[PDB]
């Protein structure tokens, strides 16, 4: 699909059986979604904002579903204001963004 | 153009008669530009994400050349890591997301 950006880009994730509101982040290079129990051990990473810096659990290969479309990779948990799908799982996607 | 976002999707703007790089972010409601001096009165703002809340300068009506695409918006000034570009003024440039 073609998405116009004058509503803000969400759309329905499906990871760990649940399903959750996420929004199409070319802003940010990693996914980032809210806390939430994820299988595997993680690792630590430190991401950065507009606001600062926060610690977030890191989580690798994890299936996760973005509009019907299947993507595994990178996941970090953590305190976001909301759940963020970034460059990383877009580009498994194919997702440009076109003008 | 069509961007990949196997990388940042920086491109260059022009706004108050300086060039500067920017990044196109679908996640962020507003722009935000990196300490400048801009023409007219501005109110204070608040804007967050993750890491919190920064307090910026709101000046309305800036004209800012994205691209080569010219549009006009809100244009926001603070303390910000890199320049962005948010959906305000990405709809005029008619920036779409592809997949
Ligand atoms: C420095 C700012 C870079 C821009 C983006 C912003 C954004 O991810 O698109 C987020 C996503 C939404 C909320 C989480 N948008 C925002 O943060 C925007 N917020 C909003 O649009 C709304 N705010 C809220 C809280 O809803 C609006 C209501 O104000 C603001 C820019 C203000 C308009 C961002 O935070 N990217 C992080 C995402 C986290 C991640 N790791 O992917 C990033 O890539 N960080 C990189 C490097 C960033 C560049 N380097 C640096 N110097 N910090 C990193 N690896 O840590």
């Amino acid at each position: 699909p073609q998405i116009t950006l004058w509503k803000r880009p969400l759309v329905t994730i499906k990871i760990g059986g649940q399903l959750k509101e996420a929004l199409l982040d070319t802003g940010a290079d990693d996914t980032i979604i809210e806390e939430m129990s994820l299988p595997g051990r993680w690792k630590p990473k430190m991401v950065g904002g507009i606001g600062g810096f926060i610690k977030v659990r890191q989580y690798d290969q994890i299936i996760i579903e973005i509009a019907g479309h299947k993507a595994i990779g990178t996941v970090l948990v953590g305190p976001t204001p909301i759940n963020i799908i970034g460059r990383n799982l877009l580009t498994q996607i194919g997702a440009t963004l076109n003008f």
